[PDB]
């Protein structure tokens, strides 16, 4: 049914305004991240930033046209530390899962409209795991665990693909000569 | 020492030549993958291109000026079926890291340019994992096992973050509404 005056409508666009605020701040931090030597961090943040992009579309499409005003508190800055940055991400990624979409989705049931509160929940889903990876990352910074590790393990360069064993990621690859900032963990995801 | 006369300076522009082709094709057979359906699939082909940019920019670097001329055998062709071009592209990195690298790295320990030959050396290494990417993933589509797995696992949705537990990917994403296409194994590398 249709969503004129409902407040699931002024929800969805509220949840728009967040999601595109979030997109043009994860990408700052991205850049940020760059520049203290996290290239895995960096791209972390621009893919986070995309999936806002997308979880924004949804919610846009299922907009009916005119001009709405919403009442909502939005992150007035700011651009710090990648840690920092990181801490700052991960409490909205925690506000979004925990109170704002549940609370959405809840209305939206309320009121009958029973896909999108099921988009609500799912986007919390989402949410939930991108603050996931930002914690850890905090965690892994905080700890001195980004470029090294208690055993040894295999890094991967993020610009070359070359693969080193050892404790720690080396200072410069031996392939690409970029420094230590491109180094990952090794992954297998298939 | 200089270059100039040298068969590692000819084997560098070689090496460089080929490089430049596979980035080509790599992009080629990523465009490829996301018309076949296989996202995950389409950006490895993607970043693994962009990885032979970069090994060809540090063998580019070296040369000292001047045209040229050099005498080496490519793939005409082809683009075919996503798993064809697995294989193919598979069967590329196999012959660089066990044939082409070891050799010109040899060649050129022989010359007296070591900087040189520890990056062939180095570059092998990256072409090996490039090539382990490829075989496994085109085990995982021979065996049906992209995207439904024996036991419940955790996949997510590329295009939006959504987590979805269970033995196969979605049909559609419940939260970006996009097709399964877009659905890996969740990976932690951190
Ligand atoms: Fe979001
Ligand atoms: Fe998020
Ligand atoms: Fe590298
Ligand atoms: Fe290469
Ligand atoms: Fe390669
Ligand atoms: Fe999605």
């Amino acid at each position: 049914k249709s969503l004129k005056g409902s407040r699931t409508e002024k929800n969805i666009l509220t949840a728009f305004a967040g999601e595109s605020q979030a997109r043009n701040r994860y990408n700052y931090f991205g850049g940020q991240a760059k520049k203290d030597g996290f290239v895995q961090i960096s791209d972390i943040f621009a893919e986070t930033a995309d999936q806002e992009r997308e979880h924004a579309k949804r919610l846009f499409k299922f907009l009916e046209g005119g001009d709405l005003e919403i009442v909502a508190a939005f992150p007035a800055g700011i651009i710090a530390d990648t840690h920092a940055n990181l801490i700052a991400s991960a409490a909205g990624e925690h506000h979004e899962y925990t109170e704002m979409y549940p609370s959405f989705a809840r209305i939206a049931r309320e009121e009958g409209y029973e896909e999108i509160a099921r988009v609500f929940a799912s986007i919390a889903v989402a949410e939930e795991f991108h603050e996931k990876r930002f914690l850890d990352f905090a965690r892994n910074i905080k700890e001195g665990r980004v470029f090294l590790r208690e055993q040894a393990t295999k890094w991967r360069c993020r610009n070359c693909g070359y693969v080193h064993e050892g404790t720690g990621a080396p200072e410069l690859c031996p392939a690409c000569a970029h420094p230590k900032a491109h180094f990952e963990l090794l992954g297998i995801n298939w």
